[PDB]
């Protein structure tokens, strides 16, 4: 680490008094998904270079930023342009945002991601309600909690065994049912690796071997946090493209290139995060 | 892993001890969590805080500042760590393993591994102790080493063997000494699992360690093994089982009451005995 | 953190202005495999700290010649991340060698055996990697990219040569040899301490046939570059995957018939070096 509390209060007060909207909800927009910034109603953007210890970017295209408003009703604020652990960030920068939010006042994260789909089952558009991941850098000592813990966030060895709120899940999937789509909604794993390079179809055979339904390279740093804090998480992975989990099909790969989320199917998924605003319980 | 201690900084901070007491210890014991107090059972002990030791790394203060403790455990000259140093603190493997470089350079030819430990086989129950027969180094595996960096002929060679890291003699005397005591629970034996943490083991993680063939998961003593062969060193130890980790999404749900615990006092003690009373299995010198 | 463009460029500029060679493939020699650098004819020889902005080895050298017709510049004494070493320091020279002009690289290692089959002697052709670092964070791509080498996300499915491969297979028949050149999955695992029992048991599990601390961090770059890379591993001992045939020990002495079949492996690649396209 290198952020003292006082640090992340600062950021938190200074946001507070610059904007007169107080969310609940946070969202962090995985890539191809910042368009959900757009569904936001009466919105304040603030870019990343202007709010106090945000990590600055040194990433090619705009810094990023941070969008507070309404969704579907909702008291928001959304992240677009996450930091990865590949472009060089210590996850305690990357996860700084969370506990920012939790001293915003926000109780619940929801998480989009883009991934590859390790299961047989999943294609190329469909959606992953987030049931569980494993998290490799963390075995291994990337873990964003390493270090002195603070008992103003949460405790020592906070369990991650229930990281995905049972009630959003067992809510999402009934949600969907009424929405009529033609793929039902997949449920899985999600493997973070921490990239940038790509797997390698021997790779690709162990993560299949490890239960993981799903892989990409965020995401999980930021719900450990979000758990250490105390807020209520649930998530979805766009699954952008099938990996390839042998060498047979591997020769017969033909009119390819490994694109950003159809437009289409990031615009389905930004469309249901909102309306799942409707079930998110109230802070009450 | 970048280590900041010269061979000299090791050799005098032994020196430095070995001219303060007149113990001189064959044995090393690392107490694990909740087993400090097996430190009360030392005769013509002393006492060093890690604060007064030359070189021996250095906290931001929290509640627990541990300790050395040199004396006769049933008869045995031993020195003694209390409170041990995790990764997951933001310790780097160098100064968590630095003291089992130090109990070389003091002539100990033996080390004992304490610690607490998730189940993860089926078979375990909570206040099981495990005789770790082996283990799976998963920090290991990406850079995390303790050896990473030049190698020291003075304490070992470049590429060590950790085949046989867990003494074959002393398993034989543990399982043993255990069943001539009459236990009404056996004597588990298995594989341990390091994880860096601090977070705890979503379901999903608890399946792969599972697969990976380990009985228990912790946090911390590969480190200080790895190192302790490394120099040569008899290495021997226990998993004190305090928690079941779940390992389904069914039972999940269910688990409603309660919380991992501390090892409970007295499974610990129970431990902390049998280490005294394998005090009369090692070798001599 | 560590290289820029411009670094790399420099370095490749110093030595093209400090050589006539020319060299289109790249050889990185593992441990005990350097014997190849004497069959180099003119060759021209660079210590490391004599080359700007290269590490120092802290018994490593570059040298450039020519190899059964085709101008090299081989690598003997490379860099390990169990030496302490970052990977954008070990793989700094992969780089510079794209700079050169390089478009194939070879590379070799000495490996322990997973795959039950394996003898000590075997050759293993290089069909695909996991790169166990890699997954955790020690990826040599990680921080900024430039785009003048390769993409953000590159792709590794193809990462060993299909052509060499099958080109490998052919002279080897053509060799005559008794053994058969075996193919399959190299694990790279950080080191510098070997593995458990219980370790050996995952790798095993993981699907690799041979284990070694090297070589990945520089296939990865390589491919990131568009280098053609093909390579061996050398089984220096069948790792223990077992307690029983931990406790039989033997008339100990793994290193002098790994002689002749460093030799061999030598004598291999020396052969290949026909086989690999023009540009
Ligand atoms: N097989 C794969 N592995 C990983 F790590 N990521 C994959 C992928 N396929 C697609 N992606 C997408 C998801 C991320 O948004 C983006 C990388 O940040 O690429
Ligand atoms: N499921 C679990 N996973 C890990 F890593 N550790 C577990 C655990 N259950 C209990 N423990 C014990 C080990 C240490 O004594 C202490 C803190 O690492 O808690
Ligand atoms: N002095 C030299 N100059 C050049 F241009 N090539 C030399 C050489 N000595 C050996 N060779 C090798 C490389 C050519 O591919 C090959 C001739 O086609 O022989
Ligand atoms: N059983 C084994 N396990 C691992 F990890 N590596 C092994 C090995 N046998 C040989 N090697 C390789 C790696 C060293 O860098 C090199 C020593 O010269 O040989």
């Amino acid at each position: 680490n290198g952020y003292t509390y006082e640090d992340y209060k600062n950021t938190a007060e200074w946001l507070l008094s610059h904007t007169k909207h107080r969310p609940q909800v946070a969202i962090i927009c995985g890539s191809g998904l910042g368009g959900l910034t757009d569904k936001l109603t009466q919105a304040q953007i603030f870019d990343y270079g202007e709010i106090p210890n945000f990590p600055r970017s040194t990433v090619p295209g705009h810094a990023g930023r941070l969008v507070f408003g309404f969704l579907n009703g909702r008291a928001c604020v959304m992240m677009q342009g996450r930091f990865h652990m590949y472009e060089g960030y210590p996850l305690w920068k990357v996860t700084f945002p969370v506990r920012v939010f939790h001293l915003l006042g926000v109780d619940t994260l929801v998480v989009t991601n883009a991934a590859g789909g390790l299961n047989p089952k999943f294609e190329v558009g469909d959606i992953m309600l987030i049931r569980d991941h494993i998290n490799l850098p963390g075995f291994s000592g990337q873990n964003p909690l390493r270090g002195p813990n603070d008992e103003r966030f949460g405790d020592r060895f906070p369990a991650m065994s229930d990281a995905y709120d049972r009630t959003m899940r067992q809510r999402a999937l009934s949600t969907w049912k009424q929405m009529g789509e033609q793929r039902e909604l997949q449920e899985g794993t999600y493997v973070m690796v921490a990239g940038p390079s790509f797997q390698t179809v021997a790779e690709c055979r162990v993560l299949q071997k490890l239960g993981a339904d799903a892989v990409g390279m965020s995401t999980v740093p930021e719900v450990i946090v979000a758990r250490h804090c105390g807020l209520r998480v649930f998530g979805f992975s766009l699954i952008t493209d099938k990996v390839i989990m042998d060498y047979e099909s591997l020769e017969k790969a033909n009119h390819e290139e490994v694109l950003a989320a159809g437009k289409q199917a990031a615009q389905k998924l930004e469309q249901f995060v909102s309306i799942l605003m409707a079930s998110i319980p109230l802070p009450d």
